[PDB]
């Protein structure tokens, strides 16, 4: 469980490790 979150917008700390969908936005899932 490494520290992941989903978001529109992910920062270089954020790497992109997946896709999610919240609120019918599209999110990706990244995590570092």
């Amino acid at each position: 469980r490494r520290t992941c979150h989903c978001r529109s917008r992910c920062l270089r700390r954020e790497s992109n490790s997946g896709s999610c969908n919240i609120n019918g936005r599209i999110f990706s899932l990244c995590c570092r």
